[PDB]
């Protein structure tokens, strides 16, 4: 009973000659964002296999080394391995002491998919590392603000998949792109943009649109969780001379006693401000305003402010979603470029009907 | 996967026993006859218990359907319920299989 | 001059242990240039010296081997190797191998049949 | 591993000493002669506790039956006792070999 680097060698030693070179060039290659470090070719080279199985452990540690043991068997198409070495990662748990009394914990809870998943993320210190404690927090806290009256109590269920034909340049394809990429462009074609923006007639639901959408992802929901950040801002608060900066904008959706702003100051173009209604802006804006602003935490106008977040000459890469009454297009058409154009139109005779299905409750 | 398995294999196990005559089952097993209809149109293959779902060389692997033909009071009844009490322990049974649903 | 392997095998030598490691790596990575195949790692790893450079031209031939080795000194930046592998330039006899069945890349490849029994006598005058 | 072993050995060790002359045990060991009858139809090979069940090269390897004769009195009760306490703490027996059954 001694296992982990035997455990390991066995599996090693289960390995074909190709299956090894293959393991053996990933863990000297291997991806740079674990947590883990990759291992020296000439020791991994010459190293028969219970000698592999201890220079993973002497490189990484026991934990770390059986996760990359696990990656690579599944990179090389060894899924048997793979299998067994998920099924036998505590097995030798159940082999181990009571020691009366839990010191800290029994630990006998290490097989299920969520606790190993929970000690997977535990020792990371970068998966680990503050992830977490970004993540969990912001999703839930931007869910719990839109129900729960004691008629908004119910979003989802009033859904629809509302139309959404995004305008074709304006110099055939049906691409509707209704949630999943839809930010995304076509074959490469624009990788980097950033700015999309929706047309809709007055009391179409564009203000709903982003209520449901932030309600939507703000669950990951097979949403674009390849995307870290959205920001709901309905400009109903935000009004001019409020010399207020962004961070200011920012805590106003979450008003965090200890803002992390400095960490929200991250991976820009992982983060999306879903700006709502330009008609909502009340008062005079020169499109093209004298004054420009590039600081983040200055304290701006408010117009000033979104004047930079429009031209996003602040924060070069932040994605922007701007729902916008058509008769007010030409003010930031005129100030912004590459706009992704979305026209979005109301409910059809059966899609009426199905509404009432939602509202009404007897036939 | 431990959340999932554990709970539902013991409550599965628990609802048919212990009063204070059914109160032992599998002791009232007896391997009954299981004559499987040969294809409507020789191989013996009884498959009891053991890959009884299972088809046989490939011939179809995502079949699903199967049925018991008794006559009215033989036990098929019975037979249910030994065979969720059976694989209810996983008891060697199809643990390639995961869920049964008695009904 | 007989031997490019001796020359590359001396210029291994001169390698210092880290620019040595960083060489079998460029070599494992070699860019696809001139036709060159990157050498696998557990070969490149294992061989030592002499070996490698045997093995650089089994691998591609001596042409290719030292222009693979003259790429290899300036990615490592080993200078005094990169000047001096410019700096001479062997011919491209061959050395000695073990090759008693020739093998080439193509299916037919090669054989002990009178090519041999040929060149043998094309190379050989006076001692018999 | 672990639940079967710890217990399994003090257990059985702990039927034998103690009383308040059957106190030390293994201070009255001996190495007892051990002749082991070669085949009835020369090597010595006494085998007196390291593989005394083993058989030569090969020869039979899942024999299990051995047997001893003595005379009546000689102490061969008392030798499963002793053979019995070498092996109930390991002390370098028969390791490779899991359980013994005194009867
Ligand atoms: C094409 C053009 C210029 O006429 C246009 C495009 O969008 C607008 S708008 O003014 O901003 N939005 C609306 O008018 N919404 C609306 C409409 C009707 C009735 C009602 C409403 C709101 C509640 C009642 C009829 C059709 C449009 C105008
Ligand atoms: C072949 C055909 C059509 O006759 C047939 C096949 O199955 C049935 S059935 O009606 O549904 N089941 C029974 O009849 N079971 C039964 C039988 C006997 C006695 C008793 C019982 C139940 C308790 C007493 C004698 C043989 C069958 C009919
Ligand atoms: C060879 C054959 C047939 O005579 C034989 C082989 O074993 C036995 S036996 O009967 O079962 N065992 C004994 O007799 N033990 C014994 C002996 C002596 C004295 C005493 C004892 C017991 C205490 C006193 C003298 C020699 C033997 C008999
Ligand atoms: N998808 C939808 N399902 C049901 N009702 C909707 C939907 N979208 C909009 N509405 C209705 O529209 C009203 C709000 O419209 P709003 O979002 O303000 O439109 P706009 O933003 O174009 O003015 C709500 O009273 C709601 O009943
Ligand atoms: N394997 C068995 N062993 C003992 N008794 C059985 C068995 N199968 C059925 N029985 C008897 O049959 C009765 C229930 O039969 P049931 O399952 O209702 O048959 P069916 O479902 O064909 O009507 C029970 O009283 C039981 O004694
Ligand atoms: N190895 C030994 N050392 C000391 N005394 C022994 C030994 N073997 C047997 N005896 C003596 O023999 C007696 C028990 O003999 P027993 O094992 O019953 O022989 P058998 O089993 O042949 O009848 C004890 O009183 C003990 O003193």
């Amino acid at each position: 009973m001694a296992s982990t680097r035997c455990k390991l060698a066995r599996y090693l030693e289960d390995l074909e000659d190709v299956d090894l070179k293959k393991f053996k060039m990933h863990l000297e290659d291997y991806p740079p964002q674990k947590g883990c470090i990759p291992l020296p070719r000439g020791q991994t080279e010459k190293a028969d296999h219970v000698d592999l199985a201890t220079l993973m452990i002497d490189f990484n540690g026991e934990e770390k080394a059986w996760a990359m043991a696990v990656w690579i068997f599944a990179a090389i198409n060894r899924r048997d391995l793979y299998e067994k070495a998920k099924r036998d990662e505590p097995k030798w748990g159940s082999d181990n002491a009571r020691v009366s009394n839990p010191t800290v914990i029994c630990q006998e809870d290490s097989i299920e998919e969520e606790w190993m998943g929970l000690l997977e993320y535990l020792s990371r210190i970068s998966i680990c590392k503050m992830k977490k404690d970004y993540r969990k927090k912001y999703r839930k806290y931007v869910r719990s603000r839109f129900q729960c009256i004691e008629e908004s109590v119910s979003l989802n269920k009033r859904y629809t998949r509302l139309r959404l034909i995004k305008e074709h340049r304006s110099q055939s394809p049906v691409s509707p792109i209704k949630m999943e990429l839809l930010f995304d462009p076509d074959d490469e074609h624009s990788e980097p943009v950033h700015t999309v923006v929706f047309q809709g007639a007055a009391g179409i639901g564009k203000t709903i649109l982003a209520r449901k959408m932030m309600l939507d992802w703000a669950s990951g929901t097979l949403y674009q969780d390849r995307f870290d950040y959205l920001f709901y801002i309905h400009c109903r608060e935000v009004s001019l001379v409020t010399q207020r900066s962004l961070g200011d904008l920012i805590m106003s959706c979450c008003p965090d006693p200890n803002p992390p702003i400095h960490k929200i100051v991250r991976k820009p173009s992982r983060i999306l401000f879903l700006m709502d209604g330009f008609d909502e802006l009340q008062g005079a804006f020169d499109e093209h305003i004298g004054p420009l602003c590039t600081d983040w935490q200055k304290a701006e106008r408010g117009d000033i402010l979104l004047s930079s977040l429009i031209r996003k000459k602040l924060l070069p890469e932040a994605s922007l979603l701007i729902t916008t009454r058509p008769v007010a297009l030409e003010k930031l058409q005129h100030l912004l470029d590459h706009p992704r154009h979305v026209e979005i139109l109301g409910f059809s005779e059966a899609k009426r009907k199905e509404y009432f299905f939602k509202y009404f409750s007897d036939e």
